């Protein structure tokens, strides 16, 4: 009754665009072992953007990942993505103050790293808010390990259809 | 072409696991939304609780995802495979349950103040975070709402009961 094989991959140097059930549109890069950039192009948090988000990435089967990572804001997110079947499981634990005020995460944040932590260790931070969803993945391409031109840009600076794109 | 959400492979089951760093746990799948769970080894060995509310989808053939928030700020997201008898969990604990894990070691369901209390005292940041993958040694069908799986300490259990496999 083996673990499964960690080798990564199948899974570094992918660019998704997918869509949760509630219809937020979200973006993710996966830049080496390690690192992601995301981009929210919809949903309360529309307009956030993250560049060299430090990540732990495990393989849990042919085109299955778990990807978790915590945020300067206090967020916690595990995915489970399974790039064979097209969809994503996403878990997001936000603190009470990022459900309250959505808003004031809606940065290029590594621009304003100590901001985060600031209202972070404001609060309030309990009870966390807990999202489980299913998305569905509309869009997948190669774009190999540690490109830093994949998410260069906030989303309201990209062509209008970007996001709309399929394969 | 999302999987089907037939939960009825997950609910009513009960099992062992040991993470990579030895550490021993035990989980109930009541219902739906519910587990127990009861600690046996690492720096929270002696923490059990009971009817912890939880979000479960099916993401595959015998493998599931069990995600919830504790009254400690703790954040838990699990995935289980029953058919290869293995799990992997991500724990993101706040700073104080890193520093002081001895003072979760409870009954949760008696001191569920004392708990939220510790948690807005804090510190609570940075988080430690556990990804860890574990064996699952034994499983067994409890049915649903069983109230008798897990009802005492892991201290007054039988000396061979997280010995168990199968």
């Amino acid at each position: 009754r083996p673990q499964p094989d960690q080798d990564l991959s199948g899974i570094v140097g992918k660019h998704l665009i997918y869509t949760y059930a509630n219809g937020w549109q979200y973006e993710l890069y996966v830049k080496n072992e390690n690192t992601i950039d995301y981009r929210i192009h919809s949903g309360p948090v529309g307009g956030r953007w993250v560049k060299d988000q430090p990540v732990v990435i495990v393989r849990l089967g042919n085109g299955m990942y778990k990807v978790s990572w915590t945020e300067p804001t206090g967020t916690c997110v595990s995915l489970v993505v399974d790039l064979a079947e097209r969809w994503l499981h996403g878990t997001i634990f936000f603190a009470q103050w990022v459900s309250q005020h959505p808003e004031l995460t809606v940065v290029f944040q590594n621009e304003h790293l100590d901001e985060m932590r600031a209202l972070r260790d404001e609060g309030p931070v309990y009870p966390q808010v807990v999202i489980d969803e299913f998305a569905t993945i509309t869009f997948v391409e190669n774009c190999g390990i540690d490109n830093d031109d994949v998410i260069d840009c906030a989303p309201g600076e990209l062509p209008d259809g970007y996001i709309d794109r399929t394969n």
